[PDB]
C-alpha cells in the first residue's frame, strides 16, 4: 500500500512568482481606492524588465512605476549584484480598458448577486486531512523550506542568500480506504541563487542543518533520505535574469502540488469576476468544508461556469472512498449550503478586500485563515 | 453512480494560444538547423504586440521577424478589421543565451544519454480507455470543436469568424469499477469571436446546425442539452487586444482537461532538456501503454526530477481500481520497460524533430500517431 508522491514549491524571488506579486500588488493597489474595479494583469519579467501587460477598468490613480517597485523591493532585489534591482530596472506598461465587449456581457447593468461569470472555465478545491490546515503534507514541507530561506535571507543568517529558490519534497505514504498517511520524507530538493563567494560544500551544510532541518520533522528524515541540495552546483545567475518569468506559471504551486487536479486558470492580476480565481477560492471552501464537518477524509470538488452566466453549469464531488455518503449525497449536500454564483461568493469570501498580494506567495490555501479557509458549518 | 465532468478547449487564435504556437514555430525553425539548439522561448501578446522573453543557445540563425509573422499569419490574424495584423504587428525580442550556470549543471561536458533533467519538477501522464485515442471525451468534444469552427472559417462556409474562439464541454458519466462511460452531452459552451455584421440569431443557429451537429454524434444530444452559443452577447473585440496571452497559460487544454493531474510546466517554446515538455509526453507515453497493454482501464503516473539530475527521483501510479495488479506491481513494470531518463526519452520519442508547432493547438495528446501516442509493447 506504500507509495510516493512528489510536490514542489518556489520562493519569493523566483521569476514566475514575482510575477504574480506584482499582479496582485497592482489589484490590491487599485482595489483600495475603487473595490469594483476590474483587473486583469499580466506581468512579465526578464532581465531588467518589468512589463505589465493586460486590461483595467477602475476608478483608482495607480502609480504604476511604484507599485512594481515596491513589490520588488519587498522581495530582495535591490542591487545589481544579485540580478535585479527596483531601483534601476525597466518599468513598461501595455495596459488597456477592459474589452467593452467583455463587459456589456458580464457586468453592465447586472444587480451585482446577479452578475455574470467573468469567463468561461472550470475550477477544482481539494481537502486532504493529513494535515490540520487540510493541505497535503509534500507541498506544505516544500513551502515551508522556501519561507525558511527567505527568513534566513532577511535575518542575516545565511547573507549569500538570494531570493529566487525551488525546493521540492518527495513524501512516502500508506493509504487506509482512500485517505493517505504520511510516513517519511523520501527525497529532498533545494536549488537556491546564491552569492559568488560562498562554496558548494558551505551552502549543502547549511541547507540541511539550517534549512531542512529547522522545517521536516526528524520522524520523517532517516538514513535513507535522499538529498540533492544545490543539484545543479552552482546558480549566481537568478531571478529574471536566468528564466523569463510570466504571470500564472505556478499554478500547482498555488494550489495542491499534483494532489487532486487543477482547470487551468491563473489566480493572480485578476479581481473577483473573474471565476479562475474566486470559483477556486469557494472550491476550496467547500472541499475544506467538507472535510472539517466530517463528511470526508479527502476530496476533489469541480465546478464551472460559462461567460455571463452567474449559475455555475456544473458540480461534481470525488470522495475518493473516504465518507460512508455517496458522492450523489454530498453533491446535495453543496447545492443546499453553498451557492457558487460570483456575485455571492464576492459576499461571502470578502473578494474586494485587498489582501490578494499575501496570496501570491507560498500557496494560496492551508495559510492565514483567509474566508476560504475557514469551513462553513453544514446543514443536512 | 451518474457525475457530471467538465472540460474546455480554445482555438488557435485564442491569445494565450497563439503564443503557444509562437514559442513552438520559434523552438521548431531553431530545431531545423541545430537539433541541439536550448531553447526557452516565452512569447506574450497584448494589442499590436508579441513579445519573445527567455533564453535561446544555439548555432541557427533564425529571423525572428520572419517566424513570428509566419505563425501569425497560419492563426488567420492579417487585417487590422479582425483586431490583429501579422503584417504590421510589433515584434519585440527580449531573448538571452541561456544561463551558463544552468548549462555546466544540466548538459555541458555530458554523455547524452547521461544529461542531466533541465529544471526540477514533476509531471503526470493520463490514460482513459474511454475513447479508441485514450483522451477524456469532455476535451477531445471541445478540441473538435474549435477545430470545426477553424475548419469553417478557413473554407469560407462562415466568413464571420475569427480566430478566437473557446468551447467547453460537459458530460454525465457513468462509472464502472473506476472506469468511466459517457452518457450524454449535459452542457455546451461555444464562444467565438465575430465581424460587426453578423446578429446574435444567425451566430447561434449556425454554432448549432454547422458546429455542434457536425463534431457532437446525435446520440449524446437530447432535450435536455443545455446550449450556451454566444452567451456573452457580442464577441467582436478578440485576440490579444481583448486579452492579454501568455505562453503556458492553456496548460490544462494541452493536457487531459481536469482529468488526472499537472505539475505545472508549461510544454510551448522548450527543447527536450526541460522534462516539463519531454517528462510529460513520456509519462503519457506509459499511461497509454498500460491501457492499451491491456493492463488497466485508466492510468495516472506521476514523474519528478531535480535540475541536473538524469534519473528521475519518482514514480508513481494511479490505476483507480482499473486494474487486477496493485499499483506496486504496475509500477515494477513501468520500471522494468521504461526508461525516463531525458536523454533516452529524446531518442525513444525523437524529440529533436521540429514537430513542436503542430502540438501547440488542440492539444499535445491523443492525435496525429507523434511517438508518444504509439504505444511500447510490455515484457513481464
Ligand atoms: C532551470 S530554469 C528553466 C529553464 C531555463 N529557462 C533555461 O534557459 O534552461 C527554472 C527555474 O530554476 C531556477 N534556476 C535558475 N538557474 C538555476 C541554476 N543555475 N541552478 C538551479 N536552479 C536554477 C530558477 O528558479 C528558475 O526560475
Ligand atoms: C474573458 S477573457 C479573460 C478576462 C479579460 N482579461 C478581462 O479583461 O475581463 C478570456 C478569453 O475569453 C475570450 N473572450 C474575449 N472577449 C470575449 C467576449 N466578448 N465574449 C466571450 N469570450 C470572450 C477570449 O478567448 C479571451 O482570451
Ligand atoms: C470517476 N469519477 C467519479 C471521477 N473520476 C475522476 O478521475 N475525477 C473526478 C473528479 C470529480 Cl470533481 C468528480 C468525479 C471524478
Ligand atoms: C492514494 N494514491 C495512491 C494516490 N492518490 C491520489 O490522489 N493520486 C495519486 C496519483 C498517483 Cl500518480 C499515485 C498515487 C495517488
Ligand atoms: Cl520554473
Ligand atoms: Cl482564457
Amino acid at each position: 500500500g506504500t507509495f510516493l508522491f512528489t510536490s514542489e514549491s518556489v520562493g519569493e524571488g523566483h521569476p514566475d512568482k514575482i510575477c504574480d506579486q506584482i499582479s496582485d500588488a497592482v489589484l490590491d493597489a487599485h482595489l483600495q481606492q475603487d473595490p469594483d474595479a476590474k483587473v486583469a494583469c499580466e506581468t512579465v519579467a526578464k532581465t531588467g524588465m518589468i512589463l505589465l501587460a493586460g486590461e483595467i477598468t477602475s476608478r483608482a490613480a495607480v502609480d504604476y512605476q511604484k507599485v512594481v517597485r515596491e513589490a520588488v523591493k519587498h522581495i530582495g532585489y535591490d542591487d545589481s549584484s544579485k540580478g535585479f534591482d527596483y531601483k534601476t530596472c525597466n518599468v513598461l506598461v501595455a495596459l488597456e480598458q477592459q474589452s467593452p465587449d467583455i463587459a456589456q456581457g458580464v457586468h453592465l447593468d447586472r444587480n451585482e448577486e446577479d452578475i455574470g461569470a467573468g469567463d468561461q472555465g472550470l475550477m477544482f478545491g481539494y481537502a486532504t486531512d493529513e494535515t490540520e490546515e487540510c493541505m497535503p503534507l509534500t507541498i506544505v514541507l516544500a513551502h515551508k523550506l522556501n519561507a525558511k530561506l527567505a527568513e534566513l535571507r532577511r535575518n542575516g543568517t545565511l547573507p549569500w542568500l538570494r531570493p529566487d529558490s525551488k525546493t521540492q519534497v518527495t513524501v512516502q505514504y500508506m493509504q487506509d480506504r482512500g485517505a493517505v498517511l504520511p510516513i517519511r520524507v523520501h527525497t529532498i530538493v533545494i536549488s537556491v541563487q546564491h552569492d559568488e563567494e560562498v562554496c558548494l560544500d558551505e551552502m549543502r551544510d547549511a541547507l540541511k542543518e539550517k534549512v531542512i532541518k529547522a522545517v521536516v520533522p526528524a520522524k520523517y528524515l532517516d538514513e535513507d533520505t535522499i538529498y540533492h541540495l544545490q543539484p545543479s552546483g552552482r546558480f549566481v545567475i537568478g531571478g529574471p535574469q536566468g528564466d523569463a518569468g510570466l504571470t500564472g506559471r505556478k499554478i500547482i504551486v498555488d494550489t495542491y502540488g499534483g494532489w487532486g487536479a487543477h482547470g487551468g486558470g491563473a489566480f493572480s492580476g485578476k479581481d473577483y469576476t473573474k471565476v479562475d480565481r474566486s470559483a477556486a477560492y469557494a472550491a476550496r471552501w467547500v472541499a475544506k468544508s467538507l472535510v472539517k464537518g466530517g463528511l470526508c477524509r479527502r476530496v476533489l470538488v469541480q465546478v464551472s461556469y460559462a461567460i455571463g452566466v452567474s449559475h455555475p453549469l456544473s458540480i461534481s464531488i470525488f470522495h475518493y472512498g473516504t465518507s460512508q455518503k455517496s458522492e450523489r449525497e454530498l453533491l446535495e449536500i453543496v447545492k443546499k449550503n453553498f451557492d457558487l454564483r460570483p456575485g455571492v461568493i464576492v459576499r461571502d469570501l470578502d473578494l474586494k478586500k485587498p489582501i490578494y498580494q499575501r496570496t501570491a506567495a507560498y500557496g494560496h490555501f492551508g495559510r492565514d485563515s483567509f474566508p476560504w479557509e475557514v469551513p462553513k458549518k453544514l446543514k443536512y
